[PDB]
């Protein structure tokens, strides 16, 4: 019932979006055909978590407070939409970064625009009526600059814009708080309680600290993976160490590492020579990361553990969400 | 004055965006710095036709209908630092297209996502408490998808998204429709009447079929300048024949080629050889378009000199904005 009936108003938002184009852009059958293809490929094939997250939220709170509650079921599968095509947005945008007049990076960064526009359009119209509709725009807008601004964080970490120095703890949460976990886990929830009309019936400072932390966990593991998860098994190559990323591995390394080991990590770090990148993870795994890694999951476990009591005991239906978005990271 | 308080509006808003980076969004000084150089360096060079034109018909809508003065001259410049800063972040994705971990392509890509958020943060904030600030977000959202949709146009002229036929005059006014005069000529003006409560006060039938007009006669004009005006006097390298674009020149030409110079021209076009485009020259020069070029643009001044009367019959402040406007085409 919930992935088949977000899929049913899928059909419904991309038929409008493509009969608008035909009918009030003067958009030829063509390219009408091959924006359907394009939104198809970029905004189908994922897990949909996202998008889920803000029908489970929405049912959960129907629940516990006829004609109001298939109208609020179906205006959180539009912004479970929104922020698929957002994401989608984003994914078209990193895709542009490491292919490198060429009309496939023209037509790249067009798939770019029109994803992005396309979550304000399906917001214009099927929230056209709704009293949320330019608080649900302001709050979408915000989270979606967030985004931007921490992918500068997480792009320009080992360099100075105009180097090691911002590879702390603290600054690794600053890169996943901006450029993950606010769109990710955050969006997903808020958008879930406009559209069930309880956005202040909600203590936001528990919510907002567990989106942190389950971004927090879900990146953890996730830089765990890049590192030493196999490619088929991980469904990409790994180049963290490559890329030179900010990972949780790097900063925590680097402040259990000896002297002369730093200088080994420095040396290899941030290359693409097969040996290079074998040595960091031999570094890594010689520092028993291994060991830190589960006992840092396991201690922000017991943090998201805790701190969804905090959220039931002011709004009880609005954590069974959470627990459920909890459990698939 | 009109330019002058148009630059202290920019230091407002600049100093706005950079204090709530740092006060809200944890952004170091040295990030902070940068974007306040990037952001200069996108913004400001200009003619800033597009946000003048939006002073100017504030200040036109108060002589005829103290406190309110100054509210709608402040709101004015910041809606046209909306479509300045909106401008900037066209061109900066016009950049990526050409120009080719590569930091400055990702940085390339970040500056066209601040820049594009950059106009909703600035219209959240100064317009918080205005009524209009929803439908102001709709319209500004719906031209920017439209000018989205007029890429798309412009770049796939030559080809079947998954190639001369569209080389029509009516095609080539949906290009400048879409790509150029929804967002230079018609949304200046809307953001006019916004900021001066006079939105449905006007034609806006006519006030579109002249933004429409202007746009196509400007259009012509850089089409024209693009093929045979010097670089040094040009400021730019015309290379609309390289590029096989579908300009003013390409679709009149071939309307009344022969049928063998039409097997030149399609030999020739769309290729970066020096004596090609010399070929393709000749062909314009041969085919008499200069004669054409006068009586074109004279026919639709004259649509233009004609409908300006139409607007106003109904909205007299508003023509003696559009004249200045039409004066600077
Ligand atoms: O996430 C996991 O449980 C699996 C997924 S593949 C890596 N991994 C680890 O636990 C791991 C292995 C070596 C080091 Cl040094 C650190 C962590
Ligand atoms: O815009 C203009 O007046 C100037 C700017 S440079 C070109 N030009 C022309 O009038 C022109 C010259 C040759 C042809 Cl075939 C067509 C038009
Ligand atoms: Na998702
Ligand atoms: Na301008």
């Amino acid at each position: 019932m919930p992935m088949q009936m977000f899929m049913q108003v899928y059909d419904e938002i991309q038929m409008f979006l493509l009969e608008e184009l035909e009918l009030k852009f003067d958009m030829d059958p063509n390219r009408v055909r091959y924006l359907r293809k394009m939104m198809d490929t970029t905004c189908l094939g994922g897990k949909y978590n996202r998008g889920l997250t803000v029908i489970d939220v929405a049912e959960s709170l129907l629940s516990l407070s006829g004609a109001r509650r298939k109208r609020v079921l179906h205006d959180a599968c539009v912004c479970g939409w929104m922020i698929e095509f957002l994401q989608a947005h984003y994914l078209v945008e990193d895709d542009i970064m490491d292919n490198s007049p060429d009309v496939t990076v023209q037509c790249a960064i067009n798939d770019g625009l029109l994803l992005k526009s396309w979550t304000h359009m399906m917001a214009m119209h099927f929230f056209a009526d709704r009293p949320f509709l330019q608080d649900l725009l302001c709050r979408f807008n915000r989270v979606d600059y967030t985004t931007a601004v921490g992918q500068l964080y997480d792009v320009t970490s080992m360099f100075d814009s105009n180097d090691f120095a911002e590879f702390t703890l603290s600054n690794y949460k600053r890169i996943v708080k901006y450029k993950t976990a606010y769109y990710t886990y955050l969006l997903p929830l808020v958008m879930g309680l406009i559209v069930s009309e309880a956005l202040p019936t909600v203590d936001m400072g528990v919510t907002e600290e567990l989106a942190m932390l389950m971004g927090e966990y879900f990146q953890v593991q996730d830089d765990v993976m890049d590192c030493f998860t196999p490619p088929e098994r991980l469904g990409k190559v790994g180049t963290d160490i490559q890329d030179a990323k900010c990972s949780w591995l790097a900063v925590t390394f680097l402040a259990k590492a000896s002297s002369a080991q730093v200088a080994e990590f420095k040396a290899n770090y941030g290359s693409g020579d097969s040996e290079k990148v074998a040595t960091v993870r031999r570094l890594y795994e010689e520092a028993d990361l291994q060991g830190d890694y589960v006992a840092y999951e396991a201690a922000v476990a017991e943090q998201v553990k805790e701190l969804i009591e905090k959220l039931r005991l002011c709004s009880p239906g609005f954590a069974a969400s959470v627990e459920t978005l909890w459990g698939k990271t």
